[PDB]
């Protein structure tokens, strides 16, 4: 007996749920827990000898193949860190999330609970000093530098996860290995990073089961793309990978192997996939259901997977597993590999139609062929390509922590120049926040500007933010939901602010425009509560830096360009799902609860900060006067809404008792007023005892948000 | 666009999302809100006055059927608490859950959301001071009160919540209105407390939509008594809320009403049921598919139900709605009641099945006919049952506020006597604790009872507790999870040191069972992690007081018999759901998280409080001692487990190396090994550097759960 969600009578219903994970922590964990302060305590060199001793310690319930388990690291590592996506910047390794449903349950996750179960004894060794999520990629470097391959570097710094990221969306079928999301390679539907739901990136034997090269090096552009790399790193990672290991389809898996972890018997203890006749395997393991090695020494860095590739030509053909693989035309490469775990038994090397997508797609197979010529760039760009792989949500600089940091910082770590200055103190904030309010400046500019600013962040790749002020940079300062003239106008006078205090200053005292930006802002808000009757004062945080367009790769900053911006009610004329569902996924991002959101918005409704300064949602007769007014009209029953004709989100609030509008609204704002929960929130800072309530609630929202992306003391 | 569940890829997941909702209080409200607080700045007399005053303000939008709202306000309180169900204590008016999913969707809950509407202005007037969950009672009261009847009390402190209740099951159909819980009237799936999904008891037009009076009165009775109503409370009930109002169907509702709340379009604002020829028609008003008024002066409180029902023979038909109901077969009453909403139109009374089984079914008939002939027993019998019926889960008298809570305290609010004697102190405190230790009782048997006293508590309707004592008393001395036999010695040797400690004061001071049971708990547990090397003080509040069997209904306490106890590893030969599954039901009542109780279990497991001191769960060489044993044990992969062969319950542990055997366990030791979320608990606990990290989690746990019925000292 299982409740019965409200999500099964109503599949249209919100789902508030992922924004009650921000509400607190789930685990055993302190809520004051720095990971970081514990990591620190780390003996990281010994963590790596305990990790290359296990590489040849086999045990006896999953057999290491060639006596490495390397290979089935590399892979555990490259599928923790290979579900990210550039869109919501969720899924990926920060979190190890690969450990809980449904993800350790995804058929081409199949058997990583094996390898995940040969790290448990030095998770438990070194407990709290190190995370699951540090610990599997930790596992991975290992691997590739015992096999012969110095790598990048590496960083500390994930924190572990309790459970499933509920905000993301894998994708609309209702099974795995099937796909309904592309009718033709190269057109997945917006968002997904894969092309198969339940795998990482794209179906090994083609697409839809078919051995296309050509057409299956379309989908594998496009979900590396989607998963920020670019053609070269993407086949320097295909390439690099399988340099190692083996894949594993002694038979059908669909006929061989039990069920998933997630269903499988309570005895096996969260492991799955036991074989129907087996439980441990080595010459007969069955995993992705192809069978073979791509190169005659699988344990060894070395050019093995180019050359073989690249120097043979190849032919599709069904494997023992019953899936399409392909094999070599030459007799040269027959039986040239030794058997996994039979030391009198060989085997023939062979390629994935994914492997053989790197050598017949034109652009591809340029790279390919540069790789063979000059194996040191190969080389380079896999080191690189794997350092950026499984670091890549995990933030800013300030975030890399450990003796392995590489000394070089990359781009798409978004990196922030050192203040060469002294930060202001309380004075010259006091001084500079007079000077701001004192511009032409009005409430509704300085909160729309900060917000442009600050609400980019996302907590799941911790990319975005106000530090930087990479708003006035391309592409933001261009984004249409920024209104490009409209802000040139505000950053101006900000800019025209900076310069005259700079240039004013005797010391080496200085400030930055990010900081004058989030200064104009809270400004405004204390200001809109004043003209409320309220005194408040918002905290303020000094030390934010400007960073430079040298620095900022623009390009990948479009990734954060949002469809849809409740707080200043922008929804752009084309999106697919509801406006509402954006709107929740949008604030799970900035770590908002239910209860914080419906602040920040009503709030904001009564500030009037929308896009284009329009009137929707703006319920209330005294406009940048920060108050409950929007829960008040919302609530009014003197008041009957109405579908806008000739609109998809515009409704009408029409006086009941007769019939002339009296409100223009969008679905962001009526949600508030129709969700069952939210409504239930709405009623609470609609009372008439509830006013200063929501002005406070406003106040520590919008503080909150602010410091988002400030790690400089985390 | 929502993400797949991963309930929906397994349904057989345990839902852990119900102990996430303990985790943390989801709602704008601050953490330190104190209702009852809130509550007594509440004037009530003013609240009554406005409610009053709204009886007979009909809106347009939703015109009162004789010029008086009371009726539809009655209905809507009855249904409000309706939903509560003896077996866990869910469900009820206790948390104004009414106002969300899936019930506030729910057939039978139809153009509630209307009623409910009506009362939004005052609920804004008066704010935080009284709960939607306490003013819709209220409303019920005033209007019965308006009406000519004077209710027997009232009791604010009802907090509302924020979202529906989670661990609530509703039954197995996948669709409203339809049943698939009883293949015989009065056969009933034990556990439910509706015959049918979607409805607050039973179906108006009979079991199966057939008009048959006898069987229906079968699904009543059964229906009521699992709700902690009798048969003369359950006529009381019937005749008294039908002596008011009429039933609304003036056309097919499967034809000309509009979506539920939950399904109806966002500009409906959380109504629902939108009537194809509008709302404001009065005339055209269709709810329940059934038409007509049960009495002659339906807004009037008298014998006209009663005299009705008794006094005229009555035949099945088919209403101007399509559903079945019944007319009289004399003509003396044919339009003997004016018409709810035209001045110039009579309309004739009518019955529905399960009025009609009132007077069929032989008991009920008996209670019917006396309260014919004795009009003041039928108003003392409703008077009291309403009461009940809007207070029952509301707890102890300690919970009741307001000037209108009556002198008399009723059996069902399992009162406690007041201390007449002077509270023990820290000295005191220590001299227990310290005498108790030395008597002949060993840890585990302190642990067991004390967890045997607290254990039986439910956050669902504040049942249970280890205030009070009453294990000692019937029916709970007696339960075989408690060991009678065993219970008698340890109680016995408490009782004659209650004794000894009480004759030897010579102040006023004096200890009672209840917290000598509970001090030795937490000595126990204090002895127990000493015994480990850890120095730990058990927070203890004394207060609690013995209550006796003249105010204990036995009777009603069988519903807080456990079938599954994971913390004495106790498992009913006969459970129909898995045991982890009941595991997890259970440690919601007790407010616990799923970290909570994943420290607690395991914890328990290392000091062995096992039901008939079995060693099941029991990893460790060192029984008595608070460590993490259990984690490391259980977690190591040295390990492995297999059912235990003729045993519906073990499993054995064995080496996999040695096939020794190990361990025995259950699915509730298990289970912490399997669900994805608690393994990554268990990995904490089982670290190298987390048993002193247990021993207080578990000490925090132990405390929490001892304290969960202290209201007393609110
Ligand atoms: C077009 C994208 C790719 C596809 C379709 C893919 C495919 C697969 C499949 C089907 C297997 C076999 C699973 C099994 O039977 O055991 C495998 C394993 C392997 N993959 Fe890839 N992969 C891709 C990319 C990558 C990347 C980017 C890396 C890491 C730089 C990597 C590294 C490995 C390693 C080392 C193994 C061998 C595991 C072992 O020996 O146990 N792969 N892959
Ligand atoms: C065997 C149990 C019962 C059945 C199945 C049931 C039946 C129903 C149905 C079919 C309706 C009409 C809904 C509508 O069309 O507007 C109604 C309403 C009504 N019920 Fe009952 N009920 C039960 C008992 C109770 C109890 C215990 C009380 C409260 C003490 C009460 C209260 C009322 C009142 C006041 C109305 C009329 C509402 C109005 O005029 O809007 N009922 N009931």
């Amino acid at each position: 007996k299982r409740p019965k969600s409200n999500q099964d009578w109503w599949p249209s219903k919100l789902n508030l749920e992922i924004l009650d994970q921000n509400a607190r922590d789930v685990g055993p964990v302190e809520d004051d827990f720095d990971y970081a302060e514990e990591f620190q305590k780390l003996d990281l060199e010994a963590v790596k000898s305990d990790l290359e001793e296990l590489m040849t310690s086999s045990q006896d319930w999953w057999p290491a193949d060639y006596g490495h388990y390397g290979p089935l690291f590399i892979r555990m590592a490259w599928h923790s860190a290979g579900t990210y996506r550039t869109a919501d910047g969720r899924g990926g390794a920060a979190g190890g999330r690969q450990r809980f449903a449904p993800i350790n349950s995804w058929p081409d996750n199949a058997n990583l609970d094996k390898a995940r179960r040969l790290l448990l004894p030095i998770k438990q060794k070194y407990g709290q000093k190190i995370s699951w999520a540090d610990l599997m990629i930790l596992a991975g470097n290992v691997a590739i530098e015992s096999m012969g391959f110095k790598t990048f570097g590496y960083a500390g710094g994930r924190e572990d996860a309790f459970e499933e990221d509920k905000a993301v969306n894998w994708g609309p079928e209702d099974e795995f290995e099937t796909q309904e999301r592309f009718d033709e390679p190269g057109e997945i539907q917006e968002g997904l990073g894969a092309s198969v739901m339940g795998l990482i990136y794209v179906n090994p034997e083609g697409p839809d089961g078919n051995p296309d090269p050509e057409a299956s090096a379309k989908n594998i552009r496009q979900t590396f793309d989607r998963m920020a790399m670019n053609d070269k790193e993407t086949a320097a990672l295909i390439a690099g990978g399988h340099t190692f290991g083996k894949v594993h389809g002694a038979d059908d898996p669909e006929e061989n192997l039990g069920p998933e972890p997630e269903a499988a018997p309570i005895e096996q203890q969260g492991l799955g996939w036991q074989n129907k006749n087996g439980n441990s395997k080595g010459g007969e393991m069955i995993t992705a259901g192809i069978e073979g090695p791509w190169t005659q020494s699988p344990t060894e860095w070395d050019m093995g997977y180019i050359n073989n590739l690249l120097d043979y030509e190849w032919e599709p053909e069904k494997g023992p597993g019953g899936a399409w693989q392909w094999a070599p035309k030459s007799e040269e490469l027959k039986n040239s590999v030794p058997d996994a775990h039979d030391p009198d038994e060989k085997q023939t090397p062979m390629m994935l139609t994914t492997d053989i997508a790197l050598k017949r797609d034109p652009d591809y197979r340029e790279v390919m062929e540069t790789f063979q010529e000059n194996p040191m760039e190969f080389g380079m760009n896999f080191a690189k390509a794997w350092y950026k792989l499984t670091h890549r949500d995990m933030g800013p600089p300030e975030r890399f922590l450990g003796p392995e940091v590489p000394d070089e910082e990359m781009i798409w770590q978004d990196p922030l120049p050192d203040a060469d200055y002294d930060l202001i103190g309380d004075e010259e904030i006091a001084e500079l926040k007079e000077e701001i309010l004192d511009s032409d400046l009005s409430v509704s500019q300085l909160v729309k500007t900060a917000w442009a600013s600050a609400s980019t962040y996302r907590d799941s790749d911790k990319r975005g933010g106000a530090n930087g002020a990479r708003l006035r940079l391309e592409p933001q300062k261009n984004w249409e939901v920024n209104e490009p003239e409209q802000l040139e106008t505000v950053l101006g006078t900000l800019e025209n602010i900076q310069t005259e205090f700079n240039d004013s200053r005797s010391d080496g005292t200085q400030v930055s425009l990010a900081d004058l930006i989030v200064l104009g802002g809270n400004a405004a808000v204390e200001q809109a509560a004043a003209n409320a009757g309220y005194d408040v004062e918002i905290p303020f945080e000094p030390g934010r830096v400007d960073a430079g367009p040298e620095h900022t790769d623009a390009p990948s900053f479009d990734a954060l360009k949002p469809k849809v911006d409740g707080v200043r009610n922008y929804i752009q004329d084309d999106i697919t799902r509801p406006a509402e569902e954006v709107l929740v996924d949008n604030a799970d991002l900035l770590n908002l609860t239910a209860s914080e959101l419906t602040a920040l918005i009503g709030g904001m409704r009564s500030i009037g900060a929308n896009y284009q300064d329009t009137d929707l949602g703006v319920f209330t007769d005294e406009p940048e006067t920060l108050t409950n007014d929007f829960f008040v009209n919302l609530l009014d029953m003197g008041t009957e809404w109405e579908p806008a004709a000739d609109s998809e989100h515009r409704y009408k609030g029409l006086d009941r008792d007769t019939g002339e509008v009296k409100w223009e609204a969008t679905r962001i704002d009526l949600i508030f007023g129709s969700n069952d929960r939210l409504r239930a929130i709405s009623e609470v800072y609609g009372s008439a005892d509830a006013e200063k309530k929501l002005v406070h609630d406003f106040v520590d929202t919008w503080s909150k948000v602010m410091k988002l992306d400030r790690f400089d003391l985390e």
